[PDB]
């Protein structure tokens, strides 16, 4: 797995960010994490939804460099969204959200599950600290 440079275009939700990748605007979905949504299909603006959303947004908007890291499996989902680990200044956005109890580790689909263990380790820590979602 390789990190590739990308440019922020706009944060959309806790789990979705629009980025310029290899010169193309693309919507990216954060791999392996589910955050509460402000959009969400059925639901709507669930609890911690606005919180996860502001977290992702501040973190990617205040970064000097954003990098995209594809997993070993398919790289887009059925909506055309990129499936990646997103890094802000060397820090993985997907892990940061899980470490703060602002996301749960998702339904996992091999072979896109390389950082599954790391994330689960951060999820257990946030639960144990009883943070946000976990309180």
């Amino acid at each position: 797995l390789h990190k590739e440079p990308a440019t922020l275009i706009k944060a959309i939700d806790g789990d979705t960010i629009k980025i310029m990748y290899k010169g193309q605007p693309m919507t990216f979905r954060l791999l392996l994490v589910d955050t509460p949504e402000t959009k969400h299909p059925k639901k709507g603006v669930e609890k911690y939804g606005p919180e996860a959303s502001a977290f992702t947004k501040k973190m990617v908007e205040n970064a000097k460099k954003i990098e995209v890291e594809f997993d070993k499996g398919q790289r887009t989902d059925k909506y055309g969204r990129g499936l990646a680990y997103i890094y802000a200044d060397g820090k993985m956005v997907n892990e940061a959200l899980v470490r703060q109890g602002l996301a749960k580790v998702a339904y996992v689909y091999k072979p896109n599950n390389t950082h599954e263990q790391h994330l689960r380790k951060s999820e257990a820590q946030a639960k144990k600290e009883k943070l946000n979602i976990w309180s």
